[PDB]
Parts: structure tokens; sequence; C-alpha cells
């Protein structure tokens, strides 16, 4: 029912974080984005571990639905969406804290 993906990095295992949801995708509000979020990515995506969790549109911005925010993984779950975080679509944030990841498989 929902689904992930990463943008602009040149590489399937870096780029800005995508959320598919309610069929329109979305990206992630960077206000509690840290490594233990990136590494539960990483790992989802089949891209290795997490090397960094870039914030502040390292990756550029999205132009539409903002799905997430205040997302607090364990680092150990096997969705994103799986970890504790506020409900559905931010109410609180703009473009300009679009959260992004670099995974150790990029090449
Ligand atoms: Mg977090």
């Amino acid at each position: 029912s929902l689904a992930l993906r990463l943008v602009n990095g040149g590489d399937r295992c870096q780029g800005r974080v995508e959320v598919l949801y309610q069929g329109s995708w979305g990206t992630v509000c960077d206000d509690s984005w840290d490594t233990n979020d990136a590494n539960v990515v990483c790992r989802q995506l089949g891209c290795g571990w997490a090397m960094s969790a870039p914030g502040n549109a390292r990756f550029g911005q999205g132009s539409g639905p903002i799905v997430l925010d205040d997302v607090r993984c364990s680092g150990h779950e096997s969705y994103l969406w799986s970890c504790p975080h506020n409900g559905w679509l931010s109410h609180n944030c703009g473009h300009s804290e679009d959260a992004g990841v670099i995974c150790s498989a990029v090449n």
C-alpha cells in the first residue's frame, strides 16, 4: 500500500527521501531526521548502511506533499513507516527542510 524511493542522487542508493502515500509521492521533513532513520531507509532499499542523513534540501526541494515529520526510528526497523512518527501529513514544515540519505552501496 506504501512505497519508498530516493530521487536526484545520481544513484539508486542516495537522494531525497520520498514516500508514496494515498497515491501521491511526498517528502519527509528533517526536523527529527537522524542516522537511525537513514539506516532504516538504506536497509529497506537494499543499499547497505547509512553514511549520512543530510537535511536542508541536500538533494533539492520537492514541490508537492510533505507526508512525514518527527520520524523517530530506533534504527532496527524494516520499513520507514514502521518507525514511530506523528501521524501523516506535515502541517509544520516547508520544502526547505526536505530530508535525504547517503547509503554505503552508492557507486
Ligand atoms: Mg528522527
